[PDB]
C-alpha cells in the first residue's frame, strides 16, 4: 500500500513529508519539504524548556504545526494526482518538545486527531511513547527502518546517518542491530561556514575541499559549538578560514571513521543517509579513511538520503497497522519488541 | 464482544470500571470502584488551572493515574475470574485537566500506551479530540451512547440522568440526538438532608415522602446551595425535603414537556433513578409518558458513563461514528479515539 511519512526534527527548519509504496521492499514515491515559519519555530523552542501555561501553549502551537502539517500533505499529494483515499496512512512522528526517558516520559506533540479531520487520511503517530512505556529510551526509532531495508544473513553493514551529529546502524549478520552516536557531522562546518560567511551550509564541501586540513589544530579537536572552537583557534596561530573549515571536515571524517571501525572492524559497506551523503568532499575523506568498506549514499541502494528519516515513519505506520513490531529493543533499551503507535482514524465514510 | 471501560470524573474520588458484553444488545456483566488517593486527586486538581512546569508534572501524575487504572482492571478480571484474553479493548475516558473548546481544545491525560502496556489488553482512548477538531465542545459524549441504546426513527424518548443536577437527551424520530439541562436533581436533597441529619442523601426519598408539601415555600423556590435553601426558610423539616422532591419534579417535567411534549417514554439514569419518591412525582407529573429507571431496559442507572466508554471502545473498533453533532456542535458524525494496541511483547 501507500503511506505517508512526516518528519520535524528537533532543528526546526521545516518538516520533511514522503510518500513510500510498500511491499516487499520500500520505495519513494515522492517528497515535499516546507520550512517553518520563524513564529511557529520560536513558539515550539520555547516549549523545550520548563516554563509557565505550557498546557494551553502547547495545544496552540500543535494547531498551527498540525495545519502545516496537513498543507504539506495537500501538495505533495497534487503534485502526484493522488486522491487521499489512495494512501492508507500518514506515520506522523509530530515534534518533540520534552524528552526525559530517565524520568519515563517523552512529548511529541501534533493533535493527531487534528491531523486526520484535515487530510482526511488515517494518522498512525505517537510512536516513541510505547517503547518508553516499555522501559525503553524511546529512540532511536530509525535503526528497525534500517535493518528492515539493509540486513541479511551474509554482509557486515553500517547505515550511517550524517546531520548535524553523526549516528550509525550498525547491521551485524546473525546478530541484532546495534546503535550509537559516531561524533559530529554537519554542525561545526556549519556553524564556521555561517559565521564567516553567513551561509547555513557548506555546498558540495567545495570551500573545505578549498583549503588545506592544519594538523596541529586537528590534533587538539581529537584530543559541540563555537565558543568551544574558538577556544581552540585562540591556542592555534591565525589560520585562512577555508583552511579551518578542511580541518573541520577531517574531523568528522577522522571522528566517524574511527568510532565505526573501532565498533565493526569488518565492515564491509558503509551506507550514507542524511544530508552529509550531499558533502562529496566528506564523502570522499570516508572512503579514504574506510579504505576496505565500500562507502557509499543509500541512494545507490534505492533509498534517497534525504528522506530516509521520513520513510521511516511511513513505514512505521505500515508496521503498527500489520502488527509488526516498530522497536529495536537491544538499541532502545526496551523490555522487547513492541508494535508502536496509535490510530487515530479519518472515518470519512459515516 | 467484551469491553472494558474506564471513567473518572472531575470530582476525583475514584474510577468507574465496567466490563460490558456487547452484541445486538449492552449489557452489564460485572463493575468495580477504585478510590483515587488523597496525593493523586491533589496533584489532578493542581493541574486543572494554569501554573509551571506542566508538561513534566502532567507525564509523572499521568503515570501514577495509568498504574491505579491497570490495578483497578486487573482487579476486575480477577473478580470475575477472566482472563485479559477474553477482552476485545479497554475503552478509557483518561483524566480531564482542561477543556476549553472555545479555543479549540481538550486536554484528557491517561498515556493509553502505557495502559496497553500492563493491562495486556488493546486500549481505545482520548474520545473528545477528534469532535473538537471537527468544531464541536468535545462534550458531553455520554448523550451518543444514549442514542444508540434507546433511539429509533419511530418513537418519541426522552434519556433523563438524574445527579446532582438534571440533563436529558432528547430522541425524536428521525432526528440526531438532542441534549439539554432541566436545573437541579438530588443536589438540594442532600445538601438538606446532610445539613439535618449527617445523612449524604435520602436513601428511596422516604424522608421526602414521610413529610407534605408545603405549598407556600415551592410557589417561592419556583419563582441552588445550602445557604440559599436558607434564606428561603426563614421567610416561613421533612415538608422542606418533600417541598425540595416536588421542586426538582416540577422543574424537571416543565422542561422535558416544552421540549418534547408529544414524549411517549422518559428513562431515568444516575443515582435520582433509585429515588423512588422522586420517580413516583416525575411520573404522575408527565402523565403521557411511561417513566422508568434504566435498569428495565438493563442498562443499571449508576453505571451509564463507564458503560458508554466501553461502548465508545466498540464504536471505534467497529468502524461506526462516537459523537452526536447536534449535541456536541461538530461539523458532522465522527470516529472517535485512538487504539494503542497492546499486541505482542
Ligand atoms: N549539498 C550539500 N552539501 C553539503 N552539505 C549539505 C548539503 N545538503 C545538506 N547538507 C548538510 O546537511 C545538513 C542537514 O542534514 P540533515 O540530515 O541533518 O537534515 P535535517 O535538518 O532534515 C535532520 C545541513 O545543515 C548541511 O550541513
Ligand atoms: N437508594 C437511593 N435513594 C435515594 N437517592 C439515591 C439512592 N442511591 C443514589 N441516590 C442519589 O444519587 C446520588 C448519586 O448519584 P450520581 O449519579 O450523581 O453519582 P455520581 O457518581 O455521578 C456523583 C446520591 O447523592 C443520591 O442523591
Ligand atoms: C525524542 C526524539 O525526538 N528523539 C530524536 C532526536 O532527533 C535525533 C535523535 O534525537 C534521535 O534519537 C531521535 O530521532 C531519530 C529520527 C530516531 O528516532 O532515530
Ligand atoms: C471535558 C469533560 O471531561 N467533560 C465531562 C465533564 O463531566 C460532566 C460533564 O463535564 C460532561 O460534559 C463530560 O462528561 C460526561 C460524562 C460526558 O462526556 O457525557
Amino acid at each position: 500500500p501507500r503511506y505517508l511519512g512526516l518528519m520535524s526534527g528537533t532543528s526546526l527548519d521545516g518538516m520533511d513529508i514522503v510518500l513510500i509504496e510498500q511491499g516487499d521492499r520500500t520505495t519513494l514515491l515522492a517528497s515535499h519539504y516546507l520550512p517553518m515559519p520563524a513564529g511557529l519555530r520560536e513558539d515550539i523552542l520555547a516549549l523545550c524548556v520548563p516554563g509557565p501555561d505550557e498546557i494551553a501553549r502547547a495545544a496552540e502551537v500543535e494547531q498551527r504545526w498540525v495545519a502545516l502539517a496537513a498543507q504539506g500533505v495537500r501538495e505533495l499529494l497534487l503534485q502526484q494526482q493522488m486522491s487521499p483515499d489512495e494512501v492508507r496512512a500518514i506515520g506522523s512522528h509530530g515534534q518533540t518538545i520534552r524528552h526525559e526517558p530517565a524520568r519515563h516520559f517523552t512529548v511529541q506533540i501534533g493533535n493527531p486527531a487534528l491531523l486526520a479531520e484535515l487530510t482526511g487520511i488515517d494518522v498512525v503517530a505517537d510512536f516513541r511513547r510505547r517503547d518508553v512505556a516499555a522501559g525503553g529510551q524511546g529512540a532511536p526509532l530509525v535503526p528497525a527502518f534500517h535493518q528492515a531495508l539493509f540486513g541479511d544473513d551474509d554482509t557486515s553493514r553500517a547505515v550511517l546517518n550524517i546531520g548535524g551529529f553523526s549516528n550509525v546502524s550498525l547491521l551485524s549478520p546473525g546478530k541484532p542491530v546495534r546503535g550509537f552516536d559516531c561524533g559530529p557531522g554537519n554542525v561545526l562546518m556549519d556553524a564556521w561556514i555561517h559565521h564567516q560567511r553567513g551561509e547555513h551550509f557548506d555546498r558540495d564541501g567545495a570551500w573545505a575541499a578549498s583549503g588545506q586540513v592544519n594538523h596541529a589544530l586537528l590534533a587538539s579537536l581529537l584530543a559541540f559549538n563555537l565558543p568551544w572552537l574558538q577556544e581552540h583557534l585562540a591556542r592555534h596561530p591565525a589560520l585562512p578560514a577555508a583552511d579551518i573549515q578542511a580541518t573541520l571536515l577531517e574531523l568528522s571524517a577522522r571522528s566517524i571513521s574511527e568510532s565505526l571501525l573501532d565498533a565493526q572492524p569488518d565492515c564491509e559497506e558503509v551506507l550514507v543517509c542524511g544530508g552529509g551523503a550531499f558533502n562529496t568532499a566528506l564523502m570522499k575523506r570516508l572512503a579514504m579513511l574506510m579504505p576496505e568498506a565500500r562507502v557509499a549514499s543509500t541512494d545507490e541502494y534505492g533509498i534517497p538520503p534525504a528522506w530516509m528519516e521520513g520513510m521511516a515513519f511511513a513505514w512505521l505506520a505500515h508496521r503498527f497497522l500489520e502488527r509488526l513490531p516498530g522497536n529495536c529493543p537491544d538499541v532502545t533499551g526496551a523490555l522487547g519488541p513492541r508494535t508502536l503507535g496509535a490510530l487515530y482514524p479519518a472515518g470519512s465514510h459515516h
